């Protein structure tokens, strides 16, 4: 599901590898991080490579998802489970950093703004937030434009015309805003900065610091 998941997201490595970056410039080796909708746990992966010493909890709503995560971890390997949808509380931490990836556009804006807020709160002074996020274009010419730009790269990675279609049926549920509004609501929500790291068109990768 891995190179699928490649196909569909334009700047993979770009985006991804931005938010283990920027995580791994912000906290300690011995971090405590929730991946929040760490779906198969791509994420969460990518950080144990640059973090081995990191202490790492995977929350899903999906057990099927969570047990795909739990296969990319060795036995051994320390890496906790949470099933929980967004919506419910959050684990009490406190987290040096809370990432996400491609979840948190499924939300209503109230509830984005809402879960910004209860991120925060679980957070320790310092601590970061990093979305690898689908994002609207600000106007709905510029989204045609991005809606070209991704399509452009499905069709160019040689994307199986059902699993395209299948995509595109997934999309009608997305909630996506542009990414300087989310930017600012987690300035509202009182992270004191806030910065768009890297952008390909229709997906960004942001964070924000609670100190
Ligand atoms: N609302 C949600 N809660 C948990 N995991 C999710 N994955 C996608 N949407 C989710
Ligand atoms: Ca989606």
């Amino acid at each position: 599901y891995d190179a699928l998941k490649r196909q569909l997201i334009p700047s993979f490595d770009l985006l991804y590898g931005s938010a283990v970056s920027v995580v791994a410039m912000s906290v300690p080796a011995t971090a405590r991080i929730l991946d929040l909708g760490a779906g198969t746990g791509l994420l969460g992966a990518a950080l144990r490579e640059r973090l081995p010493d990191a202490e790492l909890l995977l929350q899903d709503r999906s057990q099927a998802m969570l047990e795909q995560a739990r296969q990319r971890f060795a036995d051994d390997d320390q890496v906790a489970i949470r099933v929980a949808d967004h919506l419910d509380e959050l684990p009490a931490g406190p987290f040096d950093a809370v990432v996400s990836a491609l979840s948190i556009h499924h939300l209503e804006h109230q509830d984005k703004q809402d879960l910004f807020t209860r991120i925060r709160k679980i957070l320790r002074p310092g601590g970061i937030f990093v979305n690898v996020e689908q994002v609207l274009a600000p106007t709905s010419e510029l989204e045609k434009m991005y809606d070209r730009q991704h399509e452009a790269h499905v069709l160019a990675s040689d994307t199986p015309a059902e699993e395209w279609a299948a995509g595109r049926e997934r999309m009608k549920h997305d909630i996506p805003i542009d990414v300087e509004t989310q930017i600012q609501w987690l300035r509202d929500a009182g992270f004191t900065t806030a910065d768009c790291l890297a952008k390909d068109w229709r997906f960004a990768t942001y964070a924000g610091w609670n100190g």
